[PDB]
């Protein structure tokens, strides 16, 4: 098709959860548009100083009303999502996820995705990559390797703060299994019954480029089979390596597609 010049703002906001694909979904909003997409990796590798913005705006968050109508305190909320999102063309993954509706109507021209699968195939991704239980001696190795990073405490805060802030629950039993199948569950339904049908378009993973093209009226990139990265293995090779070299430039040509 015809190249046109594609503005830059949030144009697909992304209400999947960690472990549904939103890398892979990353990598390919940014093939399609050229411009980057936020995911929690943008906050890891490029703009570390943002947790506590986020953090802040997570405590702030009981101060939002549903709209309509837009209260006052609503918009000071608001305008500081859309300052933490400049530049970028589409939001992924926590901690944006559980603003959708928020960003719905800061971005009333973007479009809405939804990533979904097996639930226990997302509990067990989860649990291997982002929450393990605490009696799992593989957090500690998570731990290790995040320190390299420059990550601690407060990356953990936002990890967790953002969880509970897109299941709308403030006791949120980490290690209970079935606690978090039921929120994973209530969470993907609510997206389907919040968002309005012609903006909304659920996904399940491994669809591939064709759905999410259509949706969005775009070509499908020539030539380039739509990512698969961010495999809990590939996670588990990363925080290894880290462990073992001690940095992530060491190491950081070995993961292309993933960082
Ligand atoms: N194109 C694709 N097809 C199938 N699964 C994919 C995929 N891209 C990513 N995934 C899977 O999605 C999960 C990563 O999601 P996220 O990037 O949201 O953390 C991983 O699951 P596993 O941990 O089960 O391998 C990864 O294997
Ligand atoms: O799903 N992830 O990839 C994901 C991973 C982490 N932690 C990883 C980051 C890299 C270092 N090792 C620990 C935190 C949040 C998410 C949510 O995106």
């Amino acid at each position: 098709g015809a190249m046109i010049e594609s503005s830059t703002t949030i144009q697909v906001i992304s209400a999947g959860l960690p472990r549904t694909g939103t890398k892979s979904l990353k990598n390919a909003l940014e093939i399609i548009y050229h411009k980057p997409c936020y995911h929690m990796f943008e906050i890891i590798f490029n703009k570390q100083s943002d947790i506590i913005k986020w953090q802040n705006l997570i405590h702030d968050s009981h101060m939002i009303t549903t709209p309509p109508p837009l209260t006052t305190k609503t918009i000071a909320i608001y305008d500081k999502l859309k300052e933490l999102l400049d530049g970028y063309i589409a939001t992924t993954d926590l901690p944006t996820c559980g603003f959708y509706k928020d960003l719905m109507n800061i971005y009333p021209n973007a479009k809405v995705l939804l990533t979904i699968r097996d639930k226990y195939d997302w509990l067990h991704s989860l649990r291997k990559v982002v929450l393990p239980k605490s009696n799992d001696p593989w957090k500690l190795k998570i731990e290790e390797g995040d320190k390299v990073l420059g990550l601690n405490s407060d990356f953990y805060k936002l990890t967790e703060d953002s969880l509970k802030f897109a299941f709308q629950k403030d006791d949120l039993n980490f290690d209970d299994d079935q606690v978090l199948l039921e929120c994973y569950d209530e969470y993907n339904r609510l997206v389907q019954e919040t968002v309005p049908s012609d903006r909304l378009l659920v996904l399940r993973l491994g669809d591939g480029w064709e759905p999410l093209c259509k949706f969005l009226n775009v070509e499908i990139p020539n030539g380039i089979d739509y990512p698969c990265v961010n495999s809990h293995h590939q996670m588990t090779q990363l925080t290894e390596q880290l462990i073992k070299y001690k940095s992530l430039d060491a190491i950081i040509h070995m993961f292309p597609d993933l960082i």
